[PDB]
């Protein structure tokens, strides 16, 4: 089944030439991108016998910190080049797989979609009147989701155990997702060839929850904001998605971080947003920072 | 449908319940009539059919735009031509008729006032660009599209396409009416433009013969509405495309090019809508975000 189609010639030589595209820096190997074409010529077959007999190990993460102007730090998990590839083979096959089953209010690291489409579609709702924002703040998704479960929603539609086998080694390699959005850079992330689409098979579960609630909502990754017409209906909203977040998908809501909050006090995808007083709409522009 | 006789689609009961509906959501100022959005419905129920007659039989008057000063969320003002609520609903009644026409004909590197599309996406195509090496970037500034637009050169080319002329016939009623393209997306701002049903929509029409144009050529680009830049590979080619461009711009579509805003750059140079490009020195590449302002 998948694991073949994975690394056909075809699919191989895609991922190479995106990860080449995507450049970055190097991961824990000291290998550079520049340096990835003669390894895999020489290495290319000996990788591929390793990953059809679940004996290829892909290497740690290397943990990057990054300063933030606000005085923080952003951590980043650069793969090596190496592991770049074949995270990207990997996506290119998932990837169709899972389109057919993904909400139209996701937009986060999804073929021809982006931060401003979340935020127009959430415009649209608040200037309908759903101008009550439920903003739920979860623990970065990578640090505390139990990868047990993650398989077993994986499983539920990829039946390869090849495929299964490695997408569970890289999730222990430390993938994870740049968040470099939240400054409102737009831009290849490092390290997300395969980590971000996980993120969202995951959390498609509480779109389909969402959905079955009939509730107004956009999501990007692990950020999602919900647009409710009153006070009363956020509170409750905020309770019963909080509620089943943790309990169903096992994730971790920050309910100090989480509130329920009109436009102007959310910042969303890099963006704040204001009343326009000569259209009469709510609008968006990229917040201070 | 039969763009021979597309009149009688911008006037069913469905498409025009579907503008009305488009612009009560949009809400917007008034025009010089001082008719809120609020005050639509029961205008039209008086004089819908009225308005409908006098389409039919070409006379119908747009009313001239309303000038409208708004401040700018950084400093400084906006200027905007915002057409009467009733002008804006027939505008848009138009609109969703030859929307999804052109939207078969455009090109896929064209983002701005187009269904589902967004600054964003041009920002990462033009990315994709740069970081293949095309870090030579031409960028033509253009005047106002609707200040220096030639009416019958426009005209021309929508009659390519729409051979209805009672449709021809309010089109060019309303570029004489002034609309034009709310040019808020320089600032990056995310919303509902004012006075955009149908201004937006004909300068693409225009422009799509520009994207045609560098197609044939190979040329990588990205437009938004009338600001495009075009990613090339060296110096020496960016001011060749720079002059080619430019040359077919004012003579074959008329429209005019700002010499002193015109240039040929590299990436950290570029506004381009609301956004800087940057070199991430980690990442080893070129990213994007926005602007000072
Ligand atoms: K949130
Ligand atoms: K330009």
């Amino acid at each position: 089944s998948l694991m073949e189609q994975i690394l056909s010639n075809d699919n191989l030589n895609r991922a190479y030439l995106q990860v080449v595209r995507n450049k970055g820096a190097e991961g824990v190997d000291g290998m550079k991108y520049t340096e990835l074409k003669e390894y895999l010529a020489k290495n290319g077959e000996i990788i591929k016998e390793q990953l059809r007999i679940r004996k290829y190990k892909p290497q740690p993460v290397r943990r990057v910190e990054i300063p933030k102007p606000d005085g923080g730090v952003r951590n980043l998990g650069v793969p090596t080049v190496t592991d770049r590839f074949i995270q990207q083979a990997i996506a290119q096959v998932l990837t169709p797989i899972y389109e057919e089953q993904f909400h139209d209010h996701s937009y986060g690291f999804r073929p021809n979609r982006c931060a401003q489409q979340a935020i127009l579609t959430a415009l649209d709702m608040m200037n309908d009147g759903n101008d009550w924002i439920v903003d739920i703040d979860l623990e970065k998704f990578f640090d505390t989701v139990n990868h047990d479960k993650l398989m077993t929603i994986i499983g539920r539609t990829i039946k390869d155990g090849d495929v299964i086998s490695i997408v569970r080694k890289y999730l222990v390699s430390g993938i994870m997702i740049d968040d470099e959005y939240e400054d409102s850079i737009v831009g290849t992330p490092q390290g997300g060839n395969l980590s971000p689409l996980l993120a969202n098979i995951m959390l498609n579960e509480l779109d389909k929850e969402m959905e079955k609630r009939g509730l107004n909502f956009v999501r990007y990754a692990d950020d999602c904001i919900i647009m409710v017409g009153s006070e009363m209906s956020a509170n409750r909203v905020m309770r019963n998605i909080s509620r089943f977040i943790e309990e169903k998908l096992g994730l971790k809501v920050n309910m100090t971080k989480s509130k329920v909050d009109r436009p102007r006090g959310i910042k969303y995808l890099g963006f704040g947003f204001y009343y326009d007083t000569s259209a009469q709409q709510f609008k968006a522009k990229p917040h201070a920072k």
